C-alpha cells in the first residue's frame, strides 16, 4: 500500500530530512511505501482542488488552517501517544472542545525578522523594535556600506514572499495596540483597509529609497542563502529559514533574530506563531492506521530533533531535549507576547493570495497603496 503524503515545504534541507524520515519509516514497515509531493507556491489551491473533489491525499499539511479549512477532512489524532507532548500553546489551535486533535506538527512558527548581526554591530544599530526604527535601520545600512549591501531582501518572485510582509505587520498595525487597533471591525466584518494602506506605502517608500533589493520581482528564494552568506543583507523575513543552510556556506556570520516589531509608539514588539508545518490524515482514508503509524514513527524523539535541526523553526513537542535553533535571543525576548497570523484567524480564507498578489502589482506600478487597500476590501467582502 502506497501512502500519499502533501507537505508545504520548499527548503531542499527540511525536504530531504523528511524524505530520510518517511525512508526509515518504509524500511520498518514492509507492506507500506510513502510518496511526498511539495509543490510550494501552488499547495493551497491544489488542496482546494482536492477539497472541492472530496480526494484528499492519505497526509497532509495544514499549514495554519487545521480547524478552520481543513477540519471536516482531517481524522481525530486525540489518542495518540505524542499528544501528551504538545506545547499547550499549541491547545487552542490544534484542539477544540470536543477533544479532537485535528494535526500533528512538526515544528512551530515564531516568526519576526533575521537579520546579519556582525554587520549591525558595524554600523551602530540595534535591532529595530518599531517599525520607523527600522526604517532608519535600512536607511543607515544603505548610506554607511554605501549601497554595497541590500537593507533588506525579499524573494518577490513569489507571491508568499511578498504576502508575509503584509501579513505579519498587520498584527501591530491592526490588532495588538489597544489604543489603536480595528478588533471591532474586523469581527464585525465591516474592516474597511484604509489603514491597511500604511503597510503598502511603507513598501513603496523601501523600493522609493533602495532599501531593498531592485531584483525584487525576479528574485527567488533559491538566491538568498547565497547573499546573506557574503554578507550582502541586512535583513529578511525571519520564515526564510537560511541560517541553517547559510551557516554550511559560511560558519562566521552570526544572524540574529528579533520580533515583529510594533507600529505605534507604546506598543509592543510581537512574535508570531501557530502552525508551520503539519501532517493530517484524511479522515477518509483507505489505510488510516498506515498513515497513523507514521505519524507515530515521526514523532519519535530522535526524528522529531532531525526535522527539528532541518529549519530554524521552534519545535512543537516539549519531549525533545534539545534547544531551539534561536533560544539565546528567546531568552532576550521572553517578554514578547505570541500572536497568531493575521490572516489565518482575522480573515476568510483567500485573502493570502490577494495580499501577495497585490504586493507584487504594487512593486511593478499597477496599483498605488491607496489602490492595494481597495482591492483587499474587495475581495475581503466577496469571500463574505
Ligand atoms: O507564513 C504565513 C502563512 O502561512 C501559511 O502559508 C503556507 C505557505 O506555504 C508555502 O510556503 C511555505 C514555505 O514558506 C517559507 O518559504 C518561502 C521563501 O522563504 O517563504 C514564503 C512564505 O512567506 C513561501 O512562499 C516561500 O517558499 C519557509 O521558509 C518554508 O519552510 C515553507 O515551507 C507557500 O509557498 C506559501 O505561499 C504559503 O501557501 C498560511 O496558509 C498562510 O495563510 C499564512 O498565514
Amino acid at each position: 500500500v502506497t501512502l500519499t503524503m502533501f507537505s508545504t515545504m520548499t527548503n531542499d534541507s527540511e525536504k530531504n530530512t523528511l524524505r530520510s524520515i518517511a525512508d526509515d519509516f518504509e524500511k520498518e514497515n514492509e507492506g507500506i511505501k510513502i510518496d511526498i509531493s511539495f509543490p510550494g507556491p501552488d499547495y493551497e489551491n491544489m488542496l482546494r482542488v482536492k477539497m472541492a473533489a472530496n480526494d484528499m491525499p492519505d497526509l497532509f499539511d495544514t499549514h495554519g488552517w487545521a480547524k478552520i479549512r481543513y477540519g471536516e477532512y482531517t481524522a481525530d489524532l486525540k489518542d495518540m501517544d505524542w499528544v501528551k507532548h504538545l506545547d499547550p500553546n499549541l491547545d487552542p489551535i490544534l484542539k477544540d472542545e470536543k477533544g479532537k486533535v485535528y494535526a500533528y506538527p512538526f515544528n512551530q512558527a515564531k516568526d519576526g525578522i533575521v537579520y546579519n548581526a556582525g554587520l549591525l554591530k558595524k554600523y551602530g544599530l540595534k535591532p529595530p523594535q518599531t517599525l520607523d526604527e527600522l526604517m532608519h535601520a535600512l536607511e543607515t545600512i544603505k548610506e554607511k556600506s554605501n549601497g554595497s549591501v541590500i537593507p533588506f531582501w525579499f524573494a518577490g518572485s513569489d507571491k508568499g514572499a511578498l504576502a508575509q510582509f503584509y501579513d505579519q505587520l498587520a498584527t501591530p498595525l491592526l490588532i495588538t495596540d489597544d489604543r489603536r487597533n480595528e478588533k471591532k471591525a474586523l469581527e464585525n466584518g465591516t474592516f474597511d483597509w484604509s489603514d491597511y494602506t500604511l503597510l503598502a506605502e511603507t513598501f513603496k517608500e523601501m523600493q522609493e529609497k533602495q532599501l531593498i533589493n531592485k531584483d525584487i520581482l525576479t528574485a527567488k528564494p533559491s538566491q538568498l542563502v547565497e547573499l546573506m552568506a557574503q554578507e550582502k543583507i541586512g535583513f529578511t523575513l525571519s520564515v526564510t529559514s537560511i541560517g541553517p543552510d547559510t551557516r554550511e556556506v559560511n560558519p562566521d556570520i552570526q544572524l540574529g533574530v528579533m520580533p515583529t516589531p510594533a507600529v505605534y509608539e507604546g506598543d509592543k514588539p510581537s512574535w508570531i506563531g501557530g502552525e508551520r508545518h503539519t501532517v493530517a490524515v484524511w479522515k477518509d482514508s483507505e489505510h488510516l492506521e498506515e498513515a497513523k503509524r507514521f505519524i507515530e514513527f515521526a514523532a519519535q524523539p530522535k526524528y522529531v530533533k532531525k526535522i527539528a535541526e532541518a529549519t530554524s523553526f521552534p519545535q512543537a513537542l516539549t519531549n525533545t531535549e534539545a534547544e531551539n535553533y534561536y533560544s539565546k535571543f528567546y531568552d532576550q525576548y521572553e517578554e514578547i507576547k505570541i500572536e497568531p497570523y493575521f490572516d489565518r484567524v482575522y480573515l476568510p480564507s483567500g485573502m493570502w493570495d490577494v495580499m501577495g498578489t497585490t504586493g507584487q502589482e504594487l512593486l511593478a506600478g499597477t496599483l498605488t497603496p491607496k489602490q492595494v487597500s481597495e482591492k483587499m476590501k474587495q475581495e475581503y467582502s466577496r469571500l463574505q
